[PDB]
């Protein structure tokens, strides 16, 4: 049997959508081994990298480690059914919060200007379902917005889909554990599409 | 006429439940204030608190502050018993202890953590993808199909098991207008008509 620890970190986004469905496959693959999952900022997880056994970030490849490219996001802006309503905006690195601004100031009236900010998607994604404002999510993360409460406007930059990619990493000693080279080939896999 | 920075730091679960819907009314009540919300682990927030103007955290009191209660949570045993894989989510030990022993009183085996997660949010999204079974707070049960899973109230000597929530401040920074209103709109907030 495949046994012993694994220890996962991710971005808190990725917590909440696609490892859940991975650990379904797993830990039924695999029902010895023993999962620790913490989640966090990209900055957090690379910043404890020593920690985990496997990466799972939002960004670009990670330095001197292994990367396997998971997918990429769209981006909706999505608002009720709107300059005049709060934009809320979430923490991530510099480049990317600059397109959404620039798109926000491209394609509307006013200057762009956060007036509620949050660390998390997830959190963002809640503000969004309350009625605090508007706001752009990657599109993992659309689920269970009400398309009757809602419009989803998809964005693009010139005539470009904006998008962020999700990136798996590891030290490639690490595959010595059996445990690990498991959930590495199991994501491999996962993460390809039938329909491709 | 309000207005100013309010930083808010909060425990995760907060941040997805109660915290959406208290800044919908601040945000309409007071629109010139810029809001900073970053969420973590109830002892993260309590190592930052020099962050933050305010605190809303789980568990107890905070020390050298002062706190309001806002709230009780019972809590549920939610499963689709003792083959499936138990969700441990990430708390102080006095309350993981009070779920181990919970799970060991009334269920045959030993407990056993396979699956342990950071936050209650992730667990929550575990349990939905079937990964296996946890015990959650109340607050955290909507959107779960009544369907796919059953729920069992978990009580100790016939007991709920609760857990509380605080919103701590230092008092001294009642003087900025936008925290002294952010601290009265929830202490309306909390309360129940009925």
């Amino acid at each position: 049997e495949v046994n012993g620890t694994i220890s996962i970190g991710c971005s808190s986004l990725i917590g909440q959508t696609l490892l859940p469905e991975v650990l379904s496959l797993y830990n039924a693959q695999f029902p010895n081994v023993e999962i620790q999952v913490q989640v966090g900022s990209t900055e957090q997880i690379k910043a404890n990298h020593r920690d985990y056994h496997v990466m799972i970030t939002r960004g670009n490849k990670v330095m001197n480690l292994a990367n396997t490219h998971l997918f990429n996001d769209d981006h909706y802006f999505i608002f009720p059914k709107v300059t005049k309503l709060p934009f809320i905006e979430f923490q991530a690195d510099p480049i990317y919060i600059n397109q959404i601004k620039q798109w926000y100031n491209d394609n509307l009236e006013q200057d762009y200007h956060a007036t509620i900010t949050v660390d998390q998607v997830a959190t963002c994604k809640e503000m969004l379902i309350s009625g605090v404002g508007v706001t752009i999510l990657p599109e993992i993360m659309m689920k269970n917005i009400s398309k009757e409460q809602f419009e989803f406007e998809k964005v693009e930059i010139d005539n470009e889909p904006l998008i962020r990619s999700t990136f798996m990493s590891y030290d490639p000693s690490m595959l010595q554990l059996p445990q690990v080279d498991s959930f590495v080939n199991l994501m491999a896999s996962f993460v390809e599409q039938p329909k491709a």
